[PDB]
């Protein structure tokens, strides 16, 4: 998988589960074509988002739904979603993963590249 | 001010300084639009997004150029901006400050929402 | 003050109020020797923590009673306080504000260092 | 492994190798005796750092030397560590990942209950 998605829950100190993850792919009308989808499993991970011969290099969009995500718990969160968009660049062997630690009124992304 | 955006950089310990904010509220045909713009000072914030009078309940995206920012400091960094979206003024209005903290291949962002 | 501490709720939004923050510095004989101590107010921060001519070289520890703050808000936190130890003012003074933001089982710091 | 640590660079988007990684638990004196250590491997993590049978509930100090992985880099830092302090609670089947993400002058620490 070229491309992972990790989702933690900093109020309950678990992995988040249920999530729904989408991402976007940039167009050259600069208009955002849907790409993948799917939705955050025990280990707060989407399964086999997209494979090595689709995800080009492309500047894509990883939205998070945090907001359902916190409504299902009973917590106001202060999100619509986390949203991270990035460049991805051919440059040697390279595996993406996105990284999202979820609060109420915050949260941290992080890429770790490997 | 009911809408601030504070920028730090977590390299340099330092507010993010000369750093592009753009800010758009979602329209009624459910597109992006335009609301405010600024640059961030030295305290790492930019001035007068904004007013208590046009500031009205939507849903707006704060978009933090962080990518011009670390190129200008000569790193390659992973995101294209920092986004931030969410509800405002839902139950009437609140002040908010939109904090966001920036590494190269990452970013946090918190909002300290104040009646 | 060269020193300054702000403290932020993530899972509230708000500042982190009426948080216990106590600050040592390590002695000679290498063991923490208290400092200083204060409680965030309504901004989060405590006020006063320390002076110019205390805040000598040193290396430092900010200990921010986090376990104690989520207890009072009824929430049953992973951590028993958040801990930042940095070397202050090994090239001069500097201005410190140590930031961090809370939640259950998490927490940021950053420092921000000014001349 | 009752207690895991993952450390990350959120300047390179990489795991943080070859960070040193020392735990402790409080003693009766509320002195900090040794309990475990051990230097972050490719993935950022350290190998077997306890075992089910030692890892009973007290207060354990997870001290990461952040200092001198950003001095190999040539970066200078802001913290002399990261110090995560936390007490262990039996409570059902529970295996702590202690998380760090970090930059120069900031971390973030998560802990990941499963
Ligand atoms: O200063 N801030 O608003 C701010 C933002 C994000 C953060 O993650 C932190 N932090 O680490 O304490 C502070
Ligand atoms: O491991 N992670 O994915 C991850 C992401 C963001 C974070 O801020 C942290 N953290 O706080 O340690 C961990």
């Amino acid at each position: 998988c070229p491309l992972m998605v990790k989702v933690l829950d900093a109020v309950r100190g678990s992995p988040a589960i249920n999530v729904a993850v989408h991402v976007f792919r940039k167009a050259a009308d600069d208009t955002w074509e849907p790409f993948a989808s799917g939705k955050t499993s025990e280990s707060g991970e989407p399964h086999g988002l997209t494979t090595e011969e689709e995800f080009v290099e492309g500047i894509y969009k990883v939205e998070i739904d945090t907001k359902s995500y916190w409504k299902a718990l009973g917590i106001s969160p202060f999100h619509e979603h986390a949203e991270v968009v990035f460049t991805a660049n051919d440059s040697g062997p390279r595996r993406y993963t996105i990284a999202a630690l979820l609060s109420p009124y915050s949260y941290s992304t992080t890429a770790v590249v490997t």
